[PDB]
């Protein structure tokens, strides 16, 4: 395969998985949904399990920024194709948080004429908060970064741990198990920062958000310092660490 | 296996999606059952899975017209199985939702008397929605038909991507990765056109709601141009578009 | 394996599915717990799975008499043990509905002192409800039948279709679809009559029920014409045509 | 791999499922999300399975003190490395706990002004159940303790079942199918003791929550009788049990 052609994997996988997860959040909140933080968190990892099923053979199925960087540091990936993939995932989710706001786009009109939300506000952050992560009100910038960094150690060891020869696991049972994965470190600390663990994930929803109208309050967050460096350097440092652990302890 | 057999398999498997789908809705609808969006969702989705391992190795389990369409067109599925693949497909989803309707008969009936609604009219077609699939109140058929165009592109861009020799995928667990990528669909994409995403899944029930005294709003749906068209031609074109997207993108 | 090896086996798989099902029914009753209908049913489902992993390679991990009844007509199952694998498979029904009342004890007593019921009396027929299975209000003796057969039908069709060689599916993997089936059945067609499906499954509780002190109404339900006939003959002329249709239209 | 190796791994191996476990149920009780019985009980057991997944390979994935027993009486595990492996899985879930309190640390201390509730008191015994388990009010230390050892007898013997050669179990399906059978565990039998299972699982955490502040109370759970003997020595003696009958009437 090209690179042409692994880009393009790239591009379909990330907004694949952004498509149902925004989807099913956008069902919750101006839908009128009724989803649980479970529910929220396993439609996330199988569709990730699903994107990664359908762009495996071709570019490897990275669709994370922190997972390319860290296979380059740790996994031998070659350093051409670092920027051409990472550019590639943070288009395929704005692209798809786009097309989830087309065909909810009534719905979000209606939710907001209902409540007199006015789009740009500090009121209007948890509509944002659709399309990206936010923290919890009673975490800041500090705490933020330690949770990111955290659960997305735990993501790049597995991953990892489960895509090594010897290990026992099936080649075609690895996607699915990498999605659970994902469904657990939402259900379990979901609640904090949201589960970024993806810097295409929140990055590419947070343009489109601020073109959308959201404007300033999409990157802020509504905070003094800007949230929006915490999904996007959080999980590059998380992968780090964690890959370097599965070599130093595991692997 | 002769087309006989073949047609009587295409017949079994899509009936048995629809008895589980149907009764599911059924009994959170009149039964008092306590259904979330997520748990509807993979109840559509791991009945398509048992009926696709039951049907497999007799007919290969199109179970959807179309992706029966979408194979013969790109995959060179014989065009003389391709009318009674289909005619058998709208027969099981038809005789299905009868026999849902009669084992839920005593409830359906009792829910009527207490709620006094009276079937054929616009406040009833919400409890014609057991059956067959209606658009939110806030979306119009065009964007109706883009939602299923867009949700039957996924879902047989996937089909393929799991049913192709060389992906990796076991041919055992390749059936319940389809029913978990319904689960999904249906739960970021359901609150809007009911994640119909199969022409026999819909307008079979629809027709048997028809004659089961619902009248023409089973068709129209209450709405000035009639629904019924978007389950039937919108999954057609989005299949097409995902198996073309497949060939060109991935495959 | 001997015959006393099986015998052991089958009143130890029955007693363990009925152990995880009873007392997920207790949890919700009497221990305020919060469960739906799907997440009751997909215990159902798993513990099922779990015990034919157990004893799958002792006994074949029949669990249910109608199954054992259906495999002697149609699989060639020896005369010879069928009627020691019933009296085993109701045996470890019985004795595992008494394990968990036993760990309940405390939480049945107070549930009954706090809403005033007084066992044996057609108003603790609910709480009987925990260990059997009784029909909705609105449904009578045919159409409890007629459920019973039907859904019972579906599962030996689908065991049939999952335990034969040249299907794909690996024999590791059986035992967890065939729960899964278990899931979505009790799921779309639980609320009518509580998918017994399994005659070892409905009368063993049920006379524990009897002896527990709720006396005669744990066999009739509080019904003129007795209930217990449903869950018993209906599940093995279910079983019957299950398998014999698997056998002229699949198999 | 070299004792120390394997020590780490048990280490690591115990404070991913801890880290997956508490963090979910800190959700749920001071961070609002919304959890059923059931999501609680498949986020441990998919916890279970990933932290098997990762560290299987290297020391065989005990994670319970209680299994490591069990292996060494019954399956020749070497004895050597039974009290290493013991320290190790304490530790692991004594340090996961300090590290979802460092997580959820602004979120604690909110929900006790919020209830003015007093750390080390009877009343703060709820929010120390985050951390360890604690009993059902209703029942006391005899039917507390039979509750853990019949459950871990359970869990004993399907883990023998689940990973011996000839079963037919894939040994990459393995770990998922023994998290499916934690789920249906503390699905059925959690309301009770909470479903423990492992003496590391819950005696490490207790000592953490001693030493956050809430002193005697986290050991004797506001009981005449020291509550914390139930999960130490009941699933010890419950796995003795379960692996002496898979023995004898299984294996």
């Amino acid at each position: 395969s090209t690179l042409k052609g692994q880009c393009i994997a790239e591009f379909l996988g990330t907004g694949l998985l952004i498509f149902f997860g925004v989807g099913c959040v956008a069902a919750l909140k101006v839908a009128g949904a009724s989803f649980g933080q479970w529910e929220i968190s396993v439609i996330w990892g199988l569709g990730v399990a699903m994107a990664i099923y359908l762009t495996a053979g071709v570019s490897g199925a990275h669709l994370n920024p922190a997972v390319t960087i860290a296979l380059w540091l740790f996994a031998c990936f070659d350093k051409r194709k670092v920027i051409p993939f990472i550019v590639s995932q943070v288009a395929g989710a704005f692209c798809a948080a786009a097309l989830v706001y087309g065909l909810y786009y009534n719905l979000f009109f209606d939710f907001e004429q209902t409540h007199h939300i006015v789009r740009g506000s500090v009121e209007s952050v948890d509509l944002a908060g659709t399309f990206s992560t936010y923290p919890n009100p009673h975490i800041n910038f500090v705490q933020a970064f330690a949770v990111e960094m955290v659960i997305t150690a735990i993501l790049m060891g597995l991953i990892l741990a489960l895509t090594d020869d010897g290990n026992g696991v099936p080649r075609g049972l690895a996607p699915l198990l990498i999605g659970l994965l994902i469904a657990v470190i939402g259900a379990s600390m979901g609640p904090l920062t949201g589960f970024a663990m993806n810097p295409a994930r929140d990055f590419g929803p947070k343009v489109f958000a601020w073109l959308a109208g959201w404007g300033n309050v999409a990157f802020t967050g509504g905070r003094d310092i800007p949230y929006f460096l915490v999904p996007l350097f959080g999980p590059i440092v998380g992968a780090i660490v964690g890959a370097f652990a599965y070599r130093k302890l595991i692997g």
